[PDB]
DNA sequence: ATTTAGTTAGATATCTAACTAAAT
DNA sequence: ATTTAGTTAGATATCTAACTAAAT
């Protein structure tokens, strides 16, 4: 079996997977994880591109996914005072109890992960994971 | 330290965004490359678009919209079998299969650059753990 | 004059639900 | 009356290119 195959394969169940969990919830995969980056960063307090660079996702791609998140308001946005051209992301409250509430489902799947690997197949497997990633720049 | 889904979808998308920016310059995408590729390797056995629907591990609309686009792009003929006309049949065009040999070089050069780095053993039971976790959410 | 942050437009990939055509 | 095999419709996620607005 050929890498891209592999990865491209236990992403897109990965994928599945969640979405299937967080159907009850009406958000899905991306904005599940978008609202976790948000509910451990609120406090920075990160633009736009700030989530765009954390995420690898370019602009058009955040700007339609928090105007999503926006419009199920689950998010607020604010035009900063000192530089007009940007835009300032938070959580609203409905977020929060959001993220509050679906984020077992991740560690559920994390866990439901790590239990078929030993810990020592589990570190060097992330380690191997990490160079990998690092390969492609 | 790093959670598995990060880790996996991070590198799902650069093999993504590489294999776009390389196909680029025969007008076709990631999906389209391995679409065809299939097609290729296992044109022989009549496949079905439902088949190719199955082997991919995606869904019918989905597999109609790739296959439409690629026979907009003239890489590849429909038609209606004989035995089941409910059915239709896939085939490869010589536009696409030229492409297909063309391309196939650089899903390998990036398979290769990949594997290594990782030692032959770590390479083995990477893949195997890998094929276990699948197997898990399978 | 350039550079930067966000939005718009057009175009693929992908899903579920609903639907048409046709084997059983 | 009931399944299958593709298509259509409507939706979200993503990218490139061209855009407006605003900071050097």
């Amino acid at each position: 079996f050929t890498y891209s195959y592999l990865f491209r394969m236990i992403s897109h169940e990965m994928k599945q997977k969640a979405d299937q969990k967080l159907e009850q919830f009406d958000i899905t995969n991306e904005q599940g994880h978008t609202l976790g980056y948000l509910y451990a960063h609120q406090q920075d307090g990160l633009t736009q591109n700030d989530i765009a660079k954390a995420l690898q996702r370019t602009g058009p791609t955040v700007s339609n996914l928090l105007r999503n998140l926006e419009r199920k308001k689950l998010i607020y946005r604010y035009v900063d005072a000192q530089d007009t051209r940007r835009k300032n992301i938070g959580l609203t409250t409905s977020g929060i109890k959001l993220v509050e509430a679906f984020t077992s489902i991740f560690d559920e799947m994390e866990q439901t992960l790590v239990s078929q690997l030993s810990e020592e197949e589990n570190e060097q497997m992330k380690a191997n994971l990490t160079k990998m990633l690092s390969s492609l720049q």
